């Protein structure tokens, strides 16, 4: 994962990449299908690209660049913004706390158990399926993070 | 990783947490630490509390099931919102498009050739290497949802 520091330095430049999507996201597709041009066959609406020349003039390769760039600065944000939350919780019950995921799991059963008794109405076989599902990815980010931190979980 | 609907379902149970989120820490620290004695002894501060009815007197007990609690819808909202983004994309790069993981790191690295070129003031051997691990990082996040879906990418 990227420390804090490491997110900054990303988040800064990416505010250069925003103040001129298109042109960034055209010279990134160029630059790909110049160096790589096997990349440019999985484009089936870009065929009538054939030179450098070709691939400057397209409105739609412009275009498409900004879509591509947009998601990536999206995905990016909402990476960084997880980990700002994850990584000072990893740190304490790796380093200080010392908590076993096998204790992780027994608090997640123990908020399954909980929520059902409290919910059971709304907090269904399929809600409570989808809650086992987020605590176990839950922990699996935790133990990512153990196992960086040389912390046997 | 969740469906739509499933992170849907954990976000909207989180609300009725969140409507009592001291009782709740409560009930969770309670039927972790009756569930499981053995994790009781990790808090100094309760390790002495024997009964249900002692546990449900202690404020520092509620106190501790609120921090809990609270952390844990923090990290669950910003998962929710990285995989809404994230994966949409892994979808249609492996099942419409089948772009290969290779392909992702030739326009990462026309990413990070494009910015060092434009900004090279915001973009330094630091700051590239901290691009450099947030990409890779982006490629492994997809190439986890392209093992789901069993495309070899
Ligand atoms: C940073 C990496 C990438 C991002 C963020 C990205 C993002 C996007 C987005 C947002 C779309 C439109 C919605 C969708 O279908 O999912 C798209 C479409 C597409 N992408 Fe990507 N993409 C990336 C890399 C690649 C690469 C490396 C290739 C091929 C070598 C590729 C091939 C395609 C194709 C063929 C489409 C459909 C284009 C069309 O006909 O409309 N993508 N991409
Ligand atoms: C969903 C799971 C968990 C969440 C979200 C969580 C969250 C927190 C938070 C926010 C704190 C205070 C800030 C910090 O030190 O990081 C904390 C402290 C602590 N947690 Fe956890 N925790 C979890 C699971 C566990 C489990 C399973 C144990 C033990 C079996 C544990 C033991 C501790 C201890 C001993 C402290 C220090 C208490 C004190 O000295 O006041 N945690 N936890």
């Amino acid at each position: 994962g990227l420390s804090d520091g490491e997110w900054q330095q990303v988040l800064n430049v990416w505010g250069k990449v925003e103040a001129d999507i298109a042109g960034h996201g055209q010279e990134v597709l160029i630059r790909l299908f110049t160096g790589h041009p096997e990349t440019l066959e999985k484009f089936d609406k870009f065929k009538h690209l054939k030179t450098e020349a070709e691939m400057k003039a397209s409105e739609d390769l412009k275009k498409h660049g900004t879509v591509v760039l947009t998601a990536l600065g999206g995905i990016l944000k909402k990476k960084a913004a997880h980990e700002a939350e994850l990584k000072p919780l990893a740190q304490s019950h790796a380093t200080k706390h010392k908590i076993p995921i096998k204790y992780l799991e027994f608090i997640s059963d123990a908020i399954i158990h909980v929520l059902h008794s409290k919910h059971p109405g709304d907090f269904g076989a399929d809600a409570q399926g989808a809650m086992t599902k987020a605590l176990e990815e839950f922990r699996n980010d935790i133990a990512a993070k153990y196992k960086e931190l040389g912390f046997q979980g």
